[PDB]
């Protein structure tokens, strides 16, 4: 099948991202050995992680292989390698990277960006469809494909929700990211569909800020806090990250109703799709 890659015929470009358990870096896969193969996007294990993320790492490429939609990024196969040194995952290339590094150099408006958040919102409704959750949605593991069309990405810390339950309860964070997460998942570890819809309202205020330093949720929450605990008892007192520069006040509402400190009163992916049109069509023109 040609979910098949020889890693023979993987000839390595250049590296072009790092995820949780994995490396991402260009290759060209040339049978012919010609230099005319097609551009695929390879992922790794990352050298420092010993045995015991082997089992994680299957998961993600396991999740992503049963996963088939416009706004997630493409599996495309898996390359083995013969000698026990690992298995690589294959995926489309898509060149222009990740919202987060896109985002600060070109001058996108209010309406491309809620078409962005509207994308990722129809990614995710699709993610939840098929009872997973994310757990590390942020503008750095959101990609673009060469028409601007997203595709979520970094599924390391993604599992499958037990049927008939609303959320998932984590063993063991190797990684947080504690400034998209949500109360429920600091104090009682525990991940709903409704805690990935907390750290899309995040995502959207990266989105808002162009991904700006010194407007990024670390650099906010650590001023508000004036670490985990104190970020705990900040968002239980109702503290929120402020409303970025010229963002419309309705934009704003939408991101707090996302942030709603009780987990099954925050709108769903499905809910938000059809206000995200709605506020873009609004914003154009
Ligand atoms: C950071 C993260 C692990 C989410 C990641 N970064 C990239 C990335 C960065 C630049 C670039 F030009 C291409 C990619 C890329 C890609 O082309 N395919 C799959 C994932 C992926 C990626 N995945």
């Amino acid at each position: 099948d040609p979910t098949v890659f020889h890693k023979r015929y993987l000839k390595k470009i250049r590296d072009l991202g790092e995820g949780h358990f994995g490396k991402v870096s260009l290759y060209c896969y040339d049978p012919t050995n010609d230099g005319t193969g097609e551009m695929v996007a390879v992922k790794a294990l990352k050298a420092d992680c010993g045995p015991q993320h082997r089992s994680g790492w299957k998961q993600e490429i396991d999740i992503l292989r049963t996963l088939y939609h416009e706004h997630i990024i493409k599996y495309k196969g898996c390359c083995e390698d013969q000698g026990e040194k690992s298995l690589q995952l294959v995926m489309e290339y898509v060149p222009l990277g990740s919202l987060r590094d896109y985002l600060p150099r070109h001058s996108i408006g209010l309406a491309q960006l809620l078409l962005f958040a509207q994308q990722i919102c129809e990614g995710m409704a699709y993610l939840h469809a098929q009872h997973y959750i994310h757990r590390n949605l942020a503008a750095r593991n959101v990609l673009l494909d060469n028409d601007r069309l997203v595709k979520i990405g970094d599924f390391g810390l993604a599992k499958a929700v037990p049927e008939g339950h609303e959320y998932y309860r984590v063993r063991e964070d190797g990684d947080s990211p504690v400034f998209w997460y949500a109360p429920e998942c600091l104090k009682e570890y525990k991940f709903y569909y409704a805690s990935d819809v907390w750290s899309f309202g995040v995502t959207l205020y990266e989105l808002l800020t162009h991904c700006d330093s010194s407007q990024s949720p670390p650099t906010k929450f650590l001023e508000l806090i004036g670490t985990v605990l104190r970020l705990t008892e900040l968002l239980e007192r109702g503290e929120r990250l402020p409303r970025p520069d010229k963002c419309p006040c309705e934009v704003y509402h939408l991101m707090k109703n996302c942030w709603e400190t009780e987990a099954s009163f925050r709108p769903t992916f499905e809910n938000l799709i059809p206000i995200l049109k709605t506020v873009h069509e609004k914003y154009r023109h």
